[PDB]
C-alpha cells in the first residue's frame, strides 16, 4: 500500500545506507548479452534477496541501486525487457526487505565510454527527449512499488571535457538545471504512486564547491516537499593515500561541508549518495589493507554518518564494507568499519 511521505521524512527514514555499486551499473561488454554478463562484469556476484535480507538484518535502512542503462536500449531509446526486469527484480527484493530504495540512471554521465548524458546544452538538445523517454519507461516500470522506492534522475553529471569540479562553461548548469527539471516532468507525467514518489536531483558532478552550489537551481514540482538534493564525497580528496589517521584536517573538511550544504539548501532535504575512502588512481580500501588503514576507513564512515544525523541529512556507503564474494555468504567485508557507522548512528 502506498502512503505517502515528505522528503526530509524519508531521509530521517534512510539511516545507513549502503550503494549495491559496480552491479547494474556496470557496462562496456556491448549489447546483445545475457542480463548477468552486465551484472557481473565489474567483478561482483549476482544480487540475491539474501543481500537485502543481511543490510536490513545488520542495522542499514536503505539501498542505493546504480543502474546504467545504455546497453540496454535500442536505437530508439527503448529499454531491453530483460534488463527492466532486473532492475524490478533487485528493487523488489529491498521492498521485500523493507528498506528504502533509489534507482538512478549511472554511467550513463561522467567519464566513461558510453556516457551521453552531458552538462552541455548542445548535448542536452541532442539528448533530452532520450532522457525524457528513458524516465518515462523506468516511471512506468517501477510506478507499483510503494514510498520506500525513489528515483535518482542521474549520478555524476559532468560538461564535455568530463571537468570534475565545476563545467567550463557556464551554461553547462543551465543544462543540468534543465535535465533535472526534465526527469521530475517526465516521472510525475506517468502518475499514480509517481505523482507523489519522493525524487532525487543530484548537483554538478555531485559536487558541492561554491559556484556548483550556487549554479544549482531545484525543480519545479506540482506537489509538495517530494525533492531530495544528492551530492557525494571523497573528501579530503585522495585522503586515503596521504593519511595514515583522520585527524583534524579531515574532520574539519567535512564539517565544512555539512555546513556549506545546510546554509544552501535551508529546508530542502539532502544527502551523501555516495562516499568512501576511493582517492588518486582509484585506489580503496579493502579487508587486506592494513589495520591502520581500515581504521582510518572506519573513522571517516563515523564522522560521515554522525554528521549526516546532525544535519538531518543520510548517507550511502560506496561499496567497500559489502564487496565482492562477501556478498553471497552474506557477511560484511569491513566489520569494523560497519560497527563505527553502527555507533555513531545509534548514538
Ligand atoms: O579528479 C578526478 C576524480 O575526481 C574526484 O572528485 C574529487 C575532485 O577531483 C577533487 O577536486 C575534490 O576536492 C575537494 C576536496 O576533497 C575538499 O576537501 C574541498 O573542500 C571544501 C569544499 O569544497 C567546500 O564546499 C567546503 O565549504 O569546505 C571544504 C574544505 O575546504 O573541495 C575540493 C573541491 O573544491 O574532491 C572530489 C571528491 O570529493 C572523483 O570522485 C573521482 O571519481 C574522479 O576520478
Ligand atoms: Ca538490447
Ligand atoms: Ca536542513
Amino acid at each position: 500500500t502506498y502512503m505517502e511521505e515528505s522528503a526530509q521524512s524519508a531521509v530521517d527514514n534512510f539511516g545507513l545506507g549502503f550503494n549495491l555499486g559496480n552491479t547494474l551499473d556496470a557496462n562496456g561488454c556491448g549489447t546483445g548479452k545475457p542480463v548477468a554478463t552486465y551484472e557481473t562484469f565489474w567483478g561482483q556476484p549476482e544480487t540475491t534477496q539474501d543481500m537485502m535480507t543481511f543490510l536490513m538484518q545488520n542495522g542499514f535502512n536503505a539501498v542505493r541501486i546504480p543502474v546504467t542503462w545504455y546497453e540496454h536500449m535500442d536505437a530508439e531509446g527503448n529499454v531491453d525487457e530483460a534488463w527492466m526486469m532486473r532492475v524490478k527484480a533487485i528493487v523488489e527484493y529491498a521492498m521485500n526487505a523493507g528498506l528504502y530504495a533509489i534507482v538512478n540512471v549511472h554511467h550513463d554521465t561522467a567519464a566513461g565510454s558510453g556516457a551521453w548524458i552531458k552538462a552541455d546544452t548542445d548535448v542536452y538538445a541532442a539528448t533530452k527527449e532520450k532522457f525524457k523517454k528513458l524516465w518515462t519507461q523506468i516511471a512506468n516500470a517501477l510506478a507499483d512499488y510503494d514510498q520506500h522506492l525513489l528515483f535518482e534522475g542521474y549520478n555524476e553529471m559532468l560538461d564535455g571535457n568530463n571537468s570534475w569540479d565545476e563545467p567550463q562553461k557556464a551554461s553547462g548548469y543551465e543544462a543540468l538545471n534543465n535535465y533535472a527539471q526534465d526527469f521530475v516532468d517526465a516521472v510525475r507525467a506517468t502518475g499514480g504512486n509517481n505523482a507523489t514518489r519522493n525524487l532525487i536531483v543530484n548537483t554538478y558532478a555531485a559536487a558541492k564547491g561554491e559556484n556548483v552550489l550556487n549554479n544549482f537551481m531545484l525543480p519545479t514540482d506540482a506537489v509538495n516537499n517530494h525533492l531530495i538534493v544528492q551530492v557525494h564525497s571523497y573528501d579530503p580528496w585522495n585522503f586515503f593515500n596521504t593519511k595514515t589517521t583522520w585527524d583534524s584536517e579531515c574532520h574539519n573538511t567535512l564539517t565544512e561541508i555539512f555546513s556549506a550544504l545546510s546554509k544552501k539548501f535551508t529546508t530542502i532535504p539532502y544527502i551523501i549518495g555516495a562516499y568512501g575512502t576511493h582517492g588518486e588512481s582509484d585506489i580503496s580500501v579493502s579487508k587486506s589493507s592494513p589495520a591502520e588503514k581500515i581504521k582510518l576507513a572506519a573513522d571517516q564512515a563515523a564522522d560521515m554518518v554522525k554528521l549526516a544525523k546532525d544535519h538531518h541529512s543520510a548517507t550511502f556507503y560506496w561499496m567497500s564494507i559489502f564487496d565482492g564474494s562477501d556478498r553471497i555468504q552474506p557477511q560484511w567485508s569491513l566489520p569494523t568499519v560497519v560497527e563505527a557507522m553502527q555507533e555513531a548512528y545509534n548514538n
